[PDB]
């Protein structure tokens, strides 16, 4: 068994870009893996796996998120640091 701690992983933001704009998700987090070595080695040198925040059901307004990780072998133990975020999710309009 092996483990590693990756810094500096994106978080890709997923919503109606349409109507919305999200702001308050971390552009980075920490990311650790633990698992057989050849899996944890291969996530560590391609960075393959995506951390992610899903808003797609999200109401405007002010919110909080847990990152889900996706595109990540079956095999390894994943964890986020931050698990959770606070997002604001916004309308691109203003009604004022
Ligand atoms: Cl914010």
């Amino acid at each position: 068994s092996d483990s590693e701690v990756i810094e500096n992983v994106p978080v890709k933001v997923y919503y109606d870009k349409t109507n919305l704009y999200i702001s308050g998700i971390p552009e980075t987090v920490t990311v650790t893996l633990s698992g057989p070595r050849s899996i944890v080695q291969s996530a560590k040198a391609q960075q393959d796996f995506t951390v992610y925040a899903d808003l797609k059901n999200a109401s405007i307004g002010t919110q909080e998120v847990k990152l889900q990780v996706k595109d990540v072998s079956d095999r390894l133990k994943v964890k986020v640091n931050p698990a959770t975020v606070n997002v604001n999710v916004q309308e691109k309009v203003t009604k004022k």
